[PDB]
């Protein structure tokens, strides 16, 4: 029993993070055999950063530009070259901590744990979700750029975020680990921002879902609805719309509780038009929409 | 900016987590030097596990009762020892992966990352907070015992809980590395109730300032309260007493926000008799206790390990 924010255990990652430094810019990187990826902003300067040009700024630098430090050991460059945003070194000795890996692109709603590193060392491990406005909701400090978040099935580990910046607001963007941005964002130090959020319907429900396998019941009731009626009330309170595709992902979430998805979907609409009346579930006082159907499963089975 | 339920890098201790087998029970069991650790009960059998008697359990078992798994190779007990209810397996061969490691008992309010294991594998980390009531508000299923609790200062990792059990309620009960459990608990297939639990202030406090910090103001207001009169409002409301220590450990949040605590306080107290008005903080609707204030300074400026 118990439900908590759970991210995958970090070492695999923690293996493959080093320190890449060009000019006086120093941050993360991931040495995956023998190649290390960071951001392409590791080659700009301080007043370059407003409309920088990285084709140019990339054919002035040498592979002995490119300082690559894991732990103190000092790697070799022995190529560089770009791909989309992200800068791929070549290095004379392949990473031997290298887990059995995959590059993927994730979907809006999904989720994935972020190692969070400083001078190519973890600093902590978190959960995020990919938000439907392509931002994360992260935790980074200057000099955390190179962190990547990733996702593990079985002992493979599929990177899908390596981050770059942070937007006005306080939220996060970055890219895949082929370079490019998730959104409609780019790396200039210029005026950037995707407002406009909303809530990640098909990962409440789940969260319904892990509520009753764990115990709390008091939000559900005996009426019911269709998707059309519970798609009018959601967008009204900023909810994604739900379709049958989600309804089937919840499947064995349903099957496992006996409550079918369109009963949760009821309990919901009651629960967005009515407050929780100072009462809460699994300890929040707000529906969260952070863990997708997979992740409760994850964590409702082990 | 930001602020997360923020773990520490897990690495370290996946590295020492191993497979225990007695007979028909495995758990997990963490391997420190030539030296395994796991939850005693892993010697008992369905007729014994209800008032066991410990002593006569491990006197009738044998090194070649214990079946310990590092991943692909077979460690070779040669010695078997119970410290309290922590059961401690002497092997042939010590751990290459021993990080620089102390064993530490917390006290209720102090936070820990809990790497949770199934068959020795790793299978996912989270934080976790002692509560007052010395139970855990942890996030485990069958199989999961002998997963560890842990903080890091640099290298060195201080293992400071093994899960040994759950309660009715769905809250967990442990030990220390020394086989203490927390609170009145013990290692028997009884019920025995989480008593009543209480929030942490000073956890609270720590993180209105990691909310200020990251540009949440809404709850500021021009007012300051005494710890008298703020002590007052906190029974009321089921919180933990102030004390100075407390105020003296919030000391650098207070330096970085220009906020001094009884500052602070007043917007405690306010926020704990109007609630807060269908607004959030730090992405709740509720006061949130389980970020120490050394929780807020690490993830605010980025230390590392
Ligand atoms: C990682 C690299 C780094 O630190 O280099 C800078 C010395 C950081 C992570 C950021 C830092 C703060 N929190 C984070 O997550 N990345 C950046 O600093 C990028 C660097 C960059 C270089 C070249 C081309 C594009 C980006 N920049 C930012 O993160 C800026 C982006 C920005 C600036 C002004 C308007 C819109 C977007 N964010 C920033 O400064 C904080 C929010 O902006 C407030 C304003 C205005
Ligand atoms: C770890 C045991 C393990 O890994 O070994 C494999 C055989 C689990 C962790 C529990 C499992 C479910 N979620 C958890 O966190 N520990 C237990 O199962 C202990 C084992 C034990 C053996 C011998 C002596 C003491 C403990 N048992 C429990 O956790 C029971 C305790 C209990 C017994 C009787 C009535 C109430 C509680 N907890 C339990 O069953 C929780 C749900 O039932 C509540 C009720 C009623």
């Amino acid at each position: 029993s118990g439900f908590r924010k759970m991210a995958f255990p970090s070492g695999k990652v923690e293996g493959c993070m080093v320190q890449v430094t060009c000019g006086t810019t120093t941050l993360n990187g991931l040495w995956l055999d023998d190649v290390v990826y960071c951001p392409r902003h590791v080659i700009c300067t301080s007043e370059d950063m407003l409309n920088p040009n990285y084709e140019d700024l990339l054919i002035r630098k040498s592979n002995h530009n490119f300082l690559v430090q894991a732990g103190n050991v000092q790697l070799r460059v022995i190529g560089h070259s770009m791909q989309n945003c992200v800068l791929k070194l070549k290095v004379d000795t392949a990473n031997p901590k290298t887990p059995k890996y995959k590059f993927v692109r994730i979907q809006p709603g999904q989720t994935f744990s972020v190692l969070a590193c400083y001078n190519g060392s973890p600093s902590g491990v978190y959960q995020c979700a990919m938000r439907p406005n392509f931002t994360i909701k992260g935790s980074f400090l200057n000099g955390s750029c190179g962190s990547v978040g990733f996702n593990i099935d079985y002992d493979c580990v599929s990177f899908c975020y390596m981050h770059h910046m942070e937007l006005p607001t306080g939220v996060h963007a970055g890219t895949d680990l082929e370079g490019n941005f998730y959104g409609p964002f780019v790396d200039r130090q210029t005026a950037q921002a995707a407002g406009t959020d909303t809530t990640i319907t098909v990962n409440v429900l789940a969260w319904l879902y892990a509520a009753v396998i764990n115990g709390d019941r008091w939000f559900l009731n005996r009426f019911t609805t269709t998707l059309n009626d519970f798609n009018l009330v959601a967008m009204k309170y900023n909810y994604e719309p739900l379709t049958q595709d989600h309804v089937d992902i919840l499947g064995p979430l349903s099957a496992q509780t006996g409550i079918a998805v369109l009963d949760m979907c009821a309990s919901l609409k009651e629960l967005l038009q009515n407050g929780m009346n100072g009462r809460t579930i699994l300890g929040s006082a707000l529906l969260e929409d952070e863990f997708t159907p997979f992740d409760v499963v994850r964590q409702c089975s082990g």
